[PDB]
């Protein structure tokens, strides 16, 4: 009859749904605009939702949860007309972690894996919060995947600390090779995927970079990869080249909270500042796990503007693929990366 | 009647002499040139040294010890005459370390104190090695000290993990202030003490660096900070200043292996590469530990070639002071900087 079963937005890292208590805790990254907040709820079919305080902030689209203590109630209400549960959504302001285990999963996907970092706030520092996106909702589309183990990013048990995450280049069968789409790079990275570009722009599907307040200097992980078998281009094997892995991370200025960069632009926007990334050279393919640490680089000679990267005009971007060139479809069916904890080196 | 009592050399890191085996090891860093090694021997009065073959690669102030097992026997005889007993030399090629942790001095320095780190070497990576230097043997000079712990460089108990350094700016006294050495800055260098320059030219007589050959990204670490109440210049007190200290870390191109920066061009040197230094701004002063991570910065966009560094032609230097300008004797008597457990972060 009535209940909110999922709450997702424009800005929301994570939700978590108390359902004996009916409280929404939703986190938001710090520089989030709290006034005009897009919020998304999933109720059962026929149900309906209303906040029950409306105030001026307000829009048709927002709400404006920018006064503490930044929580507001809501009303279910039952198609069936005679239940109506009221749920206090609290939004709570978070900051990028500086650690990535792989250790936990949204009890809400069950179709495919997604990955979430969680540190709860203390008096020295406020929540640390990461939903991590992948390209999984768009290999849902193919009609390749069985379960959760058949999708390109996975997570598994024996990482190197607790849990890790397994990427993996998939085949996207026939009508994959139809539409010029004839692998499946497994990936992870911070940012968002927006699945409407899935298929017609796959690089503009993924969107890279959160507001970031730290200098980074170093990324450092652990790692193990294995290529696949057959190398191919435009569907077709090709010998004389052995696939390799990515990992890369991105520091970059955004004039306006809505500026993303995407695959199309990462390597090459002049809005690039600094850019970690591993060297071909340096990738193993190995049974045992190797500690990497890569540096961020300043790009053209840019550097970090202390009072912009204050007034959060700076984003941060994380990628990790177990195919290099994927995005485009050069690589091998098989190619397997797994990484784990890894831990963003900053000025301090 | 005979022995040898110490060793030291122009490329010697650590000398341990085991009297019971008569077997004297020498570490040098990687990149000394083996077939030209200076040695210093130190002997009871009137007792001589020769080594026992003689080869054609010896000079007349060096030693030949390139071909392998790189040991030598060396005979000492007794002015007595009649004793003669006879040592091994043996040569060990060694790297800087990754990890400085203050927990060891040299136990042939017992007037002041002198620090070095060891890790053995393993299956996976030689030994790495390295006398810390300092100010000391000039402070020596000034009659200022009563016994080790009125040394601007200091070895305490009571570090972060085990023992640490403790840096003190020192008062130099009369004489230091009719040559205008007013004060004595606590430092602790990666280099060498010219100690025939301390008074006359101090900034030459420290001199920086040795051949690294890694990449360097960030120098990690924890200090304490407290600074001397009575701010000076020139001998004089000033208000309306307070006192910093300071942490650095370079690396710079050194095109033969004799080149080595100082306290007069290592700010200004074009062959410097890579600089990391803390900021003034984030110094603060507190009983507790705190940690620091600094970032090593291109310098006028220059970077490090691979070959360059595969051969040796980078050399490393960390530079520790309890007064930032204490070698312009620009600081307060009192200023006290304690470091423990420093981290060299490479690219891997
Ligand atoms: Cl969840
Ligand atoms: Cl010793």
């Amino acid at each position: 009859e009535a209940a909110i079963d999922v709450c997702s937005g424009d800005d929301v890292q994570l939700a978590n749904i108390d359902a004996d208590s009916k409280v929404i805790n939703v986190y938001v990254n710090k520089g989030a605009d709290l006034s005009k907040q897009k919020l998304e709820f999933t109720l059962p079919q026929g149900a309906t939702i209303k906040v029950n305080t409306p105030i001026t902030g307000d829009t048709e689209s927002t709400y404006d949860f920018s006064e503490e203590p930044h929580s507001r109630k809501f009303t279910v209400t039952s198609e069936d007309g005679q239940w109506q549960p009221v749920y206090t959504v609290n939004v709570i302001l978070a900051e990028l972690p500086t650690l990535f285990k792989f250790e936990e999963l949204l009890t809400t996907s069950s179709e495919y894996d997604t990955f979430y970092e969680f540190t709860p706030a203390t008096s020295q520092e406020i929540s640390k919060v990461l939903q991590w996106s992948s390209g999984n909702p768009g290999f849902k589309l193919t009609g390749m995947a069985n379960s959760r183990i058949d999708y390109p990013t996975v997570q598994v048990a024996n990482g190197f600390k607790g849990k890790a995450v397994k990427l993996e280049t998939r085949n996207t069968g026939d009508f994959g090779a139809m539409v010029k789409m004839y692998i499946a790079a497994g990936n992870l990275f911070i940012g968002t995927f927006e699945v409407e570009n899935a298929l017609t722009n796959p690089r503009k599907a993924t969107n890279f970079g959160f507001q970031f307040y730290k200098h980074p200097i170093a990324l450092k992980g652990y790692y193990k990869f294995k290529a696949g078998e057959v190398y191919s281009v435009e569907g077709q094997p090709q010998t004389g080249k052995r696939d390799k892995c990515d990992i890369y991370a991105v520091m970059y200025e955004a004039e306006n909270n809505s500026i993303m960069l995407n695959g199309d632009n990462v390597f090459n926007s002049d809005k690039l500042v600094l850019l970690a990334r591993i060297e071909p050279e340096d990738i193993v393919e190995s049974d045992e796990w190797n500690e990497f640490t890569i540096h961020f680089e300043s790009v053209k000679g840019r550097e970090i503007d202390d009072t912009k990267l204050q007034n959060g005009k700076y984003k941060l971007g994380i990628v990790l693929s177990s195919s290099v060139d994927g995005a485009y479809f050069r690589g091998a069916v098989g190619s397997t990366l797994y990484v784990d904890e890894l831990e963003l080196i900053c000025k301090e």
